[PDB]
């Protein structure tokens, strides 16, 4: 059998978001593309590839509140990660969501759900996206000095690309506008 448990610091994370409500039609649609960009893959349908439960619950409910068809939902044995299958349509790939702050939010929000990871801030300061995309990564890090005046950086390593957060002032501003309550832990 294959468990379906990571305790990570990153989960406990992504377990906090999955609960934030949900904002208008167009802020659902932005978070959505969040997914889409870090994980998504289109062929309908789009497959997503979640190594995040919880980021795979909150997709789940993305989907119902759009009134999508969620065709699979299989887990593959490490013996990790979780590959849901969702119908689409074409106005979700098109919605541009950096230059309005709540859709920008809820975008950021569908990145680090579906792609993004932390390191215990005890330990060491670190935050990463996994995003391809050059226009969309260069878009977002303007929003993000923009906005919120985050310095976030790209780390690319072997044909992959993140976006990059080294400062915790920038994490902790970074987490808070994207939903986490509970980082009261500082
Ligand atoms: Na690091």
């Amino acid at each position: 059998m294959v468990s379906l448990l990571r305790r990570t610091f990153s989960e406990e994370i992504k377990e906090e978001l999955v609960n934030v409500p949900f904002g208008s039609r167009e802020e659902v649609i932005s978070e959505l593309l969040g997914f889409i960009k870090a994980r998504g893959d289109l062929d309908r349908h789009i497959v997503f590839s979640l190594h995040s439960f919880a980021a795979s619950r909150r997709l789940l409910n993305l989907m119902k509140y759009l009134s999508k068809p969620v065709s699979e939902i299989i887990v593959e044995k490490s013996h990790r990660y979780i590959k849901i299958t969702a119908e689409y349509s074409e106005s979700f790939m098109v919605i541009e969501p950096f230059f309005d702050v709540a859709l920008f939010v809820s975008f950021l929000r569908g990145l680090f759900l579906s792609g993004g990871s932390m390191t215990n801030p005890r330990y060491h300061y670190h935050l990463e996206i996994n995003l391809f995309e050059e226009e969309t990564l260069a878009l977002t890090r303007k929003s993000l000095k923009d906005f919120f005046n985050i310095n976030a950086g790209i780390i690319e390593l072997r044909n992959t690309r993140k976006l990059y957060i080294k400062s915790i002032k920038d994490i902790l501003v970074f987490l808070e506008a994207i939903g986490v309550q509970r980082k009261l832990e500082e």
